[PDB]
């Protein structure tokens, strides 16, 4: 209802400047009604999307010399991802008391047993919690990360896949592709895994979606030194007309800014 | 009620930072109640005022070398004017189904017939729609403009004049003065027209209003190389005490910033 | 309820960007219900806290060469303090009609008589009004200040002390310490007064509070050239763990930024 005015927006600045109080209002509603699962999820998702689009992403477009401000913005995004993930996780905690202790126990059997309690109704929540933690990890120094948190997040994502492969046009497979391709094999990564996750994504994703093209270029083409594929994929991301998309015009605009940047910086990624 | 806290404000930054979510809320209310004419108009007017005061105007105070950011801000204002004009136009469309097809038909007889259906009740709407389009045109490259849209906008403004000459202390005459003075005579402009429109404005405008002084200096004095009149007029705009005005202190503050800038840049405009 | 999401925040930017519309909404509620004392106070306090944390403080962290922007931001904070003080003062005016004429009469007997009408219920209001005026004075050129306004403000603060010494963990004594230490003895200042006010503060303040440490360093150590004490005090301010505080995490974060700056600039203050 109210989200349409944000998701169909083409003016980034209007969104960036209005989203903060919105986050604050949802946050307050959530704390006033901690057993409302919808509110838990909503506010969690909001922090994670804000963290990406309006904290992390602008930091990425900063110049080499201002790395200090970059690092500080990355640390800021990291904290917001985690706040977002923890807010969404309270939807699972409300539905299954003790969920948080189990899921982060480091005990594989307890992790698996608690994830087996989840149903299709929990898929949205699994997706956002797992995504929040994976997005935080991507900005976490590989030395001071928390393998058990990371492992739990991915297992939540993998559980959502089992439950509901097609969810949000394959959005889960997208986050998994990125995780596997970028993650050290000590933390569960691997390119074979990344490719299979991407194969599932292509079954469900929209032709109007630039993100699966960008994921192909960024997560898969770069590590494999496939500059040809990188270029084609981004040309496909950029061929999409934001005015023609059925919804999420705002996210398409954001993704196309990112693909434009990747193209401009191609020389950084290949030899 | 709530508008008083914005219109009597003297702190631009507080307004600039709070207006975006307000725009978003009105916008959402409008889409949730598309037959509410008041909401259509309100949100339209809001976008147009925001576009001017907080997008276009700050761009104008940028330095020569940052023309790129200037051009991008101008394109941004242009899109906001048009969104604003189109929102207000839905008030006319609600009142007279098919209004949009007629008014933009390019057929003078259909244009005139549909405008003849308008009454004094429609004057606010005519004014804002026409203003939005004229403000967009002012930022539109003379080569890629749309004569029929422009012509329809001015005819709406001229119809408001016929209906209600004195509306908002002659505000319509103000926009017309600016259009005629700045518009190529192929697009309906002309200085004789501009002067007559200004003569009507002086009949209705307030002594506490800086805008009619600025319009005289900017639209009329500059093209005619009347530096003497330019200076006097702006001195009159600046003699107004914002603390003494009965209302719209905020707009007076904005206009006086503009007159101060014009004075500082006088050498740009005369020889 | 809603204030918790602001006061426990650790992200300054989210607060800074969301507070403006909040100020505007409270302001509108206040004008719509001018006899609501709670609303008068709330909006007053809000302007004063915003003025300090998000106008004055950032100006202070600007570089030497940008003194112009600094001076303009200081003038902006000054006006906001005064708007805030005047909003809170309307709570007293509602409770005791004619309060404003009396309290600013310049007649000591009228000032004292009206302050004698105040009770413990009025302490919050006295504190905020007095603080607003003292904070404005601190940014007012010593030559164009208003001794009677300043004197009335301090007398309001001193009356709150008499009524309720322990109020908000000694917050009144904190503002008085700063006033006395910084104020010319023609305007009522004096270091002996400042020290006694600080002694009262230590009786009531929290170990989790960085502000009393900063006040000791800044108001007392600097004028007395006690660099040793300055350093210890700020080390104490910085030893506090924001994650451990029972409340006002946001203010602790703000104060610790200030103590860090003081330490970095120690050479400015001692020889």
């Amino acid at each position: 209802d109210f989200t349409r005015v944000f998701t169909e927006e083409d003016d980034l600045d209007l969104v960036a400047q209005s989203l903060p109080l919105v986050l604050k209002v949802y946050e307050a509603l959530h704390l006033q009604n901690p057993a409302h699962r919808g509110l838990s999820l909503a506010v969690g998702r909001l922090y994670i999307m804000y963290a990406n689009a309006f904290v992390q992403t602008p930091a990425q477009y900063l110049p080499e010399d201002e790395f200090e401000a970059q690092n500080e913005a990355y640390s800021r995004a990291r904290k917001l991802y985690l706040r977002g993930a923890r807010y969404a996780l309270s939807s699972l905690e409300t539905a299954y008391p003790g969920f948080t202790r189990e899921v982060f126990s480091g005990d594989e059997q307890r992790l698996h047993k608690v994830l087996s309690r989840c149903t299709r109704v929990d898929v949205g929540t699994l997706y956002w919690v797992g995504t929040g933690y994976v997005a935080a990890f991507a900005l976490t120094p590989l030395g001071s990360a928390l393998p058990d948190t990371v492992h739990a997040a991915v297992m939540m994502l993998e559980r959502a896949c089992d439950l509901w492969p097609s969810y949000q046009e394959g959005a889960v497979w997208n986050v998994l592709t990125k995780f596997y391709a970028a993650a050290p094999e000590s933390f569960g990564g691997g390119m074979e895994k990344a490719h299979t996750a991407f194969e599932h994504l292509t079954r469900y994703c929209s032709a109007h979606d630039p993100d699966h093209h960008i994921t192909y270029a960024d997560a898969l083409c770069i590590p494999l030194n496939n500059r040809a594929g990188f270029d084609e994929a981004l040309d496909r991301a950029l061929a999409i007309d934001p005015e023609s998309v059925p919804h999420n015009k705002l996210l398409v605009i954001l993704s196309q800014k990112r693909a434009r940047w990747l193209k401009a910086h191609v020389q950084d990624f290949f030899l």
